[PDB]
């Protein structure tokens, strides 16, 4: 496969943590090329398997999609990415960058990633496990989706009935959107995950964040209908987001967190 790259054109440099499956450096690739490599301890997935589940992304390129570069696809297993300069959304809310964050931004930022899901919609894939930890961080604010398929973020017909589509993708991107606006705090706060399956079918959502404005909670409000048909596409979500300031609330003014 072409794909495929030899052991010695890897340089693992700095340790960043433990990915999804294994864990990750900052390297270089070909003595010329910053990169992202992830290990997998050789009990974790035989090789056959690991091709089959390296195939999505083999077959997605999109500029909001973290980036395949390369594989060793036999054990002990390699797989090369670009390299996301600022680690996880999550981590980049909750850290030293989230206090000068402002609405402009942060809307910015899920404009990006309803971009990259509005391809993952055009494509007819589903993610499965989108929320902050899952989205990349680069220069310039760029935002990627990353490491496709956590109750809170799990819409109730997926959680309940394993109905994973793109309209409970849909439902977890509302939910994102208030990770974002709280800088990353955990949603429904102060509720463990046996209330909030229960909390959700009797209809319970979570209210207005402090400073976000009116429409953008309507929006995630969108996201969180009942009805899987009836919450919007990720192309109507792209679309409201780039335009809002301009579209939605043009009398915006900055404030003390948002
Ligand atoms: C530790 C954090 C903050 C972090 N994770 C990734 C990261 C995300 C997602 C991937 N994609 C991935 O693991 N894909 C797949 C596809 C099929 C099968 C498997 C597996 F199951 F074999 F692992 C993994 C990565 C891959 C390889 C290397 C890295 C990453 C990155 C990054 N790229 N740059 C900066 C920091 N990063």
């Amino acid at each position: 496969d072409a794909w495929e790259i030899p052991r010695e054109s890897l340089r693992l440099e700095v340790k960043l943590g433990q990915g999804c499956f294994g864990e990750v450096w900052m390297g270089t690739w070909n003595g010329t090329t910053r990169v992202a490599i992830k290990t997998l301890k050789p009990g974790t997935m035989s090789p056959e398997a690991f091709l089959q589940e390296a195939q999505v992304m083999k077959k997605l390129r999109h500029e909001k999609l973290v980036q395949l570069y390369a594989v060793v696809s036999e054990e002990p297993i390699y797989i090369v990415t670009e390299y996301m300069s600022k680690g996880s959304l999550l981590d980049f809310l909750k850290g030293e960058m989230g206090k000068y964050l402002r609405l402009p931004q942060l809307v910015d930022m899920a404009a990006q990633i309803a971009s990259g899901m509005a391809y993952v919609e055009r494509m007819n894939y589903v993610h499965r496990d989108l929320r902050a930890a899952n989205i990349l961080v680069g220069e310039n604010l760029v935002c990627k989706v990353a490491d496709f398929g956590p109750i809170k973020w799990t819409a109730p017909e997926a959680a309940l009935y394993g109905r994973f589509t793109i309209k409970s993708d849909v439902w977890s991107f509302g939910i994102l959107l208030t990770e974002l606006t709280t800088k990353g705090r955990v949603p429904y706060p102060g509720m463990v995950n046996r209330e909030v399956l229960d909390q959700v079918e009797r209809g319970y959502r979570m209210p207005c964040p402090p400073e976000c404005p009116e429409s953008l909670h309507d929006l995630m409000c969108q996201c969180w209908r009942k009805d899987p048909e009836e919450r919007p596409t990720f192309e109507y979500l792209q679309a409201f987001l780039e335009d809002y300031f301009t579209s939605t609330e043009p009398q915006y003014q900055p404030g003390e967190n948002l």
